[PDB]
């Protein structure tokens, strides 16, 4: 098989067997949500006649979940078993002898239920307007025990057999019909959720990315996998171009997470945040220097002093693109052909002196990237220069000037940029939350036309918690 997608995401079996370890968490949440009613009625008892009850105020007194397994079910669902929860509801058991009336005063008594039960929750996900929407209409309920105790232990004779015939069979017919609805809405809320949070990374002010599915998420027994648009949208605009190919067999099963991005989302990229006017730089004087100085070479040189030189808090560099750079995926890495205009000015007392140069031209630099301790790392591999346009704007300029300013955007403008370039993309991820997760082993892989992500992942406790307990 073959999809047509910008992004695509890999979520392995490897995944969901560290997310098992929170399934009891959720199905707790699930019966702590549902909504009991009153079991009420009136029926002729054996030798008592008009016997009116009702069991009220059903609450959950105790739960405990022993274990949970998943298993993927090829294009069909997520299967899901839930063993041995043992669940203890509480309530009010309210009566009264309607044509015995000479037997005395209506009762209430507090009673228990004792049930254990094995659950089955077999989920499918499809496409719902963009969005993967979860539905598991096959939600199935087997009760090992569901046994009455009543305050007291008291028995007038009618209440054990009205609960084992009647009562028991309708109360196990409620509890599938809310357990099974409750874990479906916090199923798409989880889903919902992780969506918001997924748009919410791939986007910055008026950039974002359309992460809208292709077609419905793939289900195989080793994987499930999603396909995405991947189209960048900018100030609410976006273009519905055709998608390049996407191949499951560039994509292994043995890591948690397996990302892969078409080339077209970093041309995408490059195209919004030149237009977005991003792609600027400026130092003046103080910040300049110390710019000079972190790429290993001390303000107090001679080399600086002729021309760095006259004023150095008066000092001004600006670059700019000239236009959207080019960015390519390859094996040896991440290809960015940028045209940049470096302007620099050295104000001496008369504006005659000054030393006034604008460089006009094209760098090409191979990156290689980097995630380790929280941060993003960029590596540069190879670059080119080639000069289109220098220009003096002042009688104050020579050759030798000309290659001092062409030195410093090379070993000084390159590394910083790359610097600068990437604590925006560290801070973006931390901004967003990518930190809180724990990134294990992983590896940013270029290959001709794509890039991809490969990780494995700690799944982190208290979040869930947090956003479990965080519902009404
Ligand atoms: C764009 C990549 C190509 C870069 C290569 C360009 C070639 C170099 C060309 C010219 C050199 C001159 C400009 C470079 C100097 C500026 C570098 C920089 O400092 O910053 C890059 C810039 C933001 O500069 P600024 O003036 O707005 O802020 C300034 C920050 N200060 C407030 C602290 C001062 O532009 C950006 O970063 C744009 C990125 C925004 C991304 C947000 C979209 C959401 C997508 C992804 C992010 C989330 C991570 C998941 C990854 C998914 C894959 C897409
Ligand atoms: C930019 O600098 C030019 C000179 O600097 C250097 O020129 C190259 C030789 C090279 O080393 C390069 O790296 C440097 O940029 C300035 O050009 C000079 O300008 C002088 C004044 O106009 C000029 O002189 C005389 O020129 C003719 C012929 O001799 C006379 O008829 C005239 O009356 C001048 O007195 C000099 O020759 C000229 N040099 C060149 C090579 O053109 C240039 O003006 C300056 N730019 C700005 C905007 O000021
Ligand atoms: C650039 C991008 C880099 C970003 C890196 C971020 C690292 C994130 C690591 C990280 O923790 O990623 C996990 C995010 C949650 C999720 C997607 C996942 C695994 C399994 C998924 C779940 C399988 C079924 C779940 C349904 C809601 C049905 C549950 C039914 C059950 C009876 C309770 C579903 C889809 C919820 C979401 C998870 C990977
Ligand atoms: C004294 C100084 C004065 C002189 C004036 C200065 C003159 C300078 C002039 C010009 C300099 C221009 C040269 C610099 C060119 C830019 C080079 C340059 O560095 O370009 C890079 C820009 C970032 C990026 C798009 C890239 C490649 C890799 C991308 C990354 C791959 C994965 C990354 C994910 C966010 C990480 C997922 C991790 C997961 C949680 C496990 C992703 C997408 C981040 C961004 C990069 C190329
Ligand atoms: C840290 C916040 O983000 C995330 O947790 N993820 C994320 C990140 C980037 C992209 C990508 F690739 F497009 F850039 C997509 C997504 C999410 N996602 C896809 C997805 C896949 C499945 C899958 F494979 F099982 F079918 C199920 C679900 C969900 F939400 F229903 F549970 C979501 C997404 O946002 O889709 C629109 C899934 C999630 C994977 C870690
Ligand atoms: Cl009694």
């Amino acid at each position: 098989t073959s999809h047509e997608a910008g992004i695509v995401c890999r979520i392995t079996k490897p995944a969901l067997l560290v997310l098992n370890h929170e399934t009891a968490k959720v199905i707790q949440t699930a019966f702590q949500r549902a909504s009991y009613p009153d079991i009420t009625g009136e029926k002729a008892m054996m030798l008592l006649g008009q016997v009116k009850y009702g069991l009220h105020n059903i609450q959950i007194s105790h739960l405990s979940i022993a274990s949970s397994q998943v298993e993927l079910v090829e294009a069909k669902s997520i299967d899901v078993s839930i063993q041995d929860v043992s669940v203890v509801f509480k309530g009010t058991l309210k009566y009264g002898y309607t044509t015995a009336w000479w037997l005395g005063i209506d009762q209430s008594i507090d009673f228990e239920i004792d049930s254990a039960i094995d659950l089955q929750i077999n989920t499918q996900l499809t496409a719902d307007s963009g969005r993967v929407r979860t539905d598991a209409p096959d939600c199935y309920l087997s009760f090992h025990k569901l046994l009455l105790h009543l305050q007291g232990e008291r028995e007038p004779g009618w209440i054990k057999q009205l609960f084992t015939n009647f009562i028991s069979f309708t109360l196990k017919l409620v509890l599938k019909g809310q357990i099974c609805k409750e874990i479906n809405v916090i199923s798409n809320i989880m889903a919902d959720f992780v969506q918001t949070r997924a748009a919410s990374i791939l986007s910055d002010g008026d950039i974002g990315v359309d992460i809208s599915l292709t077609g419905d998420p793939v289900i195989t027994a080793s994987y499930l996998e999603s396909h995405h648009k991947g189209h960048f949208i900018y100030k609410d605009v976006s273009e519905d171009l055709p998608l390049p190919t996407f191949s499951p067999t560039l994509l292994g099963d043995s890591r948690m997470l397996y990302f892969w991005f078409s080339e077209r989302v970093f041309h995408s990229l490059a195209k919004v945040a030149f237009q977005d006017g991003r792609l600027m730089l400026s130092l003046m004087g103080d910040e300049f220097k110390a710019v000079l100085e972190t790429w290993g070479f001390n303000t107090n040189q001679e080399i600086f002093q002729e021309v760095v030189g006259g004023f150095p808090s008066q000092a001004q560099v600006t670059v700019h693109c000239l236009k959207m750079p080019k960015i390519s995926c390859q094996n040896k890495g991440v290809v960015v052909d940028s045209s940049v205009m470096v302007k620099f000015l050295f104000p001496r007392p008369d504006q005659q002196h000054s030393v006034a140069y604008t460089f006009e031209e094209d760098i090409v630099t191979t990156v290689q990237a980097s995630y380790s301790k929280k941060k993003l790392f960029l590596s540069l591999l190879d670059f080119q220069i080639t000069p289109k346009t220098v220009s003096n704007l002042t009688e104050s300029s020579s050759e030798s000037i000309q290659s001092f300013l062409q030195s410093m955007i090379t070993a000084v403008g390159i590394p910083e940029v790359m610097s600068r370039l990437e604590v925006v993309f560290t801070a973006l991820m931390n901004s967003k939350g990518v930190s809180l997760f724990d990134i294990i082993n992983p590896e940013i892989i270029t290959r001709d036309g794509f890039l991809l992500l490969q990780m494995d992942f700690g799944f982190p406790e208290h979040l869930l918690v947090d956003f479990l307990q965080s519902l009404s």
